[PDB]
């Protein structure tokens, strides 16, 4: 019933990603140079650095609020790829399964231990 255990939690899973071959087109953000109308699909930018960053920075107050941010580097490789058979959208996909995987649990104990404390 650990209500500050999450942030470990989330740092070892965001350091797993990280070391993933999978993750490197979302390590920093996309790319503006390289893809100049990307603001033009996606209006709010997300990366796994900006993730690690705010979490490091004590910005966020539970993993709910982590997990909305990794959602949205997802949600944004879905809405900017211009099909579903894209290298960077496939890598995505792969990425998101194991972070569900893993965040699962996460959620689950802290949602748990707030239940507890105002048993
Ligand atoms: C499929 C996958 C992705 C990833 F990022 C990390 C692992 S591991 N072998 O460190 O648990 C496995
Ligand atoms: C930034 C980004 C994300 C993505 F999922 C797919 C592309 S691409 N190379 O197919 O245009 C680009």
């Amino acid at each position: 019933y650990d209500i500050q255990a999450w942030k470990k939690q989330c740092e070892e899973l965001l350091n797993l990603i990280f070391q993933c071959e999978d993750s490197e087109p979302f390590r920093q953000p996309v790319d503006l140079l390289e893809y100049p109308d990307y603001r033009d699909i996606i209006d709010t930018p997300m990366d796994f650095a900006t993730v690690r960053e705010t979490l490091e920075a004590g910005n966020y107050e539970s993993p709910m609020e982590l997990c909305k941010d990794v959602r949205l580097i997802f949600s944004n490789s879905k809405a900017y790829t211009p099909s579903k058979r894209s290298r960077i959208y496939s890598m995505s996909l792969r990425l998101s399964a194991f972070f569900e995987e893993h965040i699962s649990s996460v959620l689950s104990d802290y949602k748990s231990a707030l239940r507890f404390h105002k048993r």
